[PDB]
């Protein structure tokens, strides 16, 4: 079922860049196999620095579920989380975090080197408790692919 | 004009607990002198919980002056950000942030122990940039009442 989701979110990052939504980055929050929400970046179509695909995802699962607990629901990111988006996945109660690549993925084709300590066990006042899973397998290798294959898609734009 | 300010985001944030939109905290932007945005916690008004104030004032900066990045403007926030509010001020890569009442303020009436680690000089996958004012005195004193005066409300 991982792999289903996660590759759900990749494909979420394709679309958003392909349409210019904003950045290769997607999102899916799920409920007991029940999906709640499928996002992606939409920073640069809200004009919005905060509406990263997991911010989008909250926002959007939260809303449609009447609650600002999303604590029965697990959340796949196509890439690692960063600072914010894991602040906003701690806020919201998010039972457990699946997510496909590495952030060093992203920051090898220039995306700022922006980490969250919290999900990395690096921070001595943040500190995670929910059950956090880096993708492996294929899942992961798909997920690790998109930067490289987004940046070839406009290399010469 | 700092304490104007400050004080200006801890009148957000008791207006907010007082019209039930979130909890006791605001957050105010500025272009030099001109106030850009001037929000609080709007969590259960939008039923949103990435709703904080901060955020709230950086989603409403960004569409009043039709940009990403607000790098010439500051925050405001009566409470010390959080790790998520901290990373959203360094997206948004506002170039000053003050901030009122630290976070042990708003934990000693209750609220949850979650400390940006960038903000207070212990990231180390995480560095902020931007240049970071606690405030004293009495801006800090009346950012620190905030949450004695709201503790019941
Ligand atoms: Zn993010
Ligand atoms: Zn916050």
């Amino acid at each position: 079922s991982d792999h289903k989701f996660l590759t759900q979110a990749v494909e979420e990052a394709y679309k958003g860049v392909d349409c210019g939504d904003g950045g290769p980055f997607g999102a899916v929050i799920v409920h007991n196999n029940e999906v709640v929400a499928s996002c992606h970046n939409m920073v640069l179509k809200y004009t919005d620095p905060t509406a990263h695909a997991e911010v989008t995802a909250i926002r959007e699962a939260c809303k449609k579920l009447n609650k600002i607990e999303l604590s029965e629901c697990e959340i796949y990111a196509s890439c690692e989380p960063c600072p914010m988006c894991f602040g906003a996945i701690h806020l919201s109660r998010l039972k457990r975090l699946v997510y496909g690549a590495k952030a060093e993925a992203a920051i090898a084709i220039g995306f700022d080197d922006f980490i969250a300590d919290a999900l990395r066990g690096t921070g001595v006042y943040q500190k995670s408790s929910l059950e956090i899973k880096k993708a492996d397998g294929n899942g992961a290798a798909i997920a690790e692919q998109v930067f490289q294959n987004t940046k070839e898609k406009f290399r010469l734009y």
